[PDB]
């Protein structure tokens, strides 16, 4: 593990049950004893900020983060196959894992996945993403609603009409123009 007389910014470590990047930190000596280090912690999961003091001797334990590039293949019923680019494995994540993501990803997407220890921890989705219209009331500042193929509804301009494909930011949600 790590000793209180190594630390640098940007380590992964595990504590108390989370993994966490160090964001900065001081190493104390106290008067002429024995040094230790008070640390600020991001959480690599919820991206909260703890503070962490480490004693002498104490031996923190290192976390090692996987970041792959993958490809969106298809769904298969609640099974959701991503492949591996480099090396072609096939990870299954679940709708109930992905619920928000959903409203974006469609078949052929590249997207990043986090893991550690086997456990998934992130699914880094595009900036942007390009969706067609299947449900909005006929074209004859303001907005109506409309839905598209992942089943997402969002407020849209009115001249758009079904079947437009439209570019939507995945960070918010919103309508940027039409493709």
């Amino acid at each position: 593990m790590i000793s209180v007389n190594d630390f640098k910014t940007g380590l992964t470590i595990s504590v108390d049950n989370a993994i966490w990047k160090v964001i900065d930190f001081q190493h104390v000596k106290p008067g002429k004893g024995s040094a230790f280090v008070r640390s600020k912690l991001r959480n690599l999961r919820t991206g909260a900020i703890q503070e962490k003091t480490f004693r002498a001797g104490e031996k923190v334990e290192p976390a090692m983060i996987e970041n792959r590039r993958m490809q969106y293949l298809y769904a298969d019923g609640d099974n959701h196959v991503f492949m591996d680019n480099e090396s072609f494995e096939q990870t299954e994540l679940s709708s109930d894992y992905l619920k928000e993501e959903l409203n974006y990803l469609k078949e052929g997407m590249e997207v990043q996945i986090q893991t550690y220890e086997g456990e998934t921890i992130g699914v880094e989705l595009p900036k942007t993403v390009e969706l067609t219209v299947t449900e909005t009331e006929p074209g004859i500042g303001a907005t109506k609603s409309a839905t598209v193929e992942t089943g997402y509804t969002l407020n849209v301009p009115l001249f758009v009409n079904e079947g437009d494909v439209l570019i939507i930011n995945t960070g918010d949600g919103s309508y940027i123009s039409r493709g």
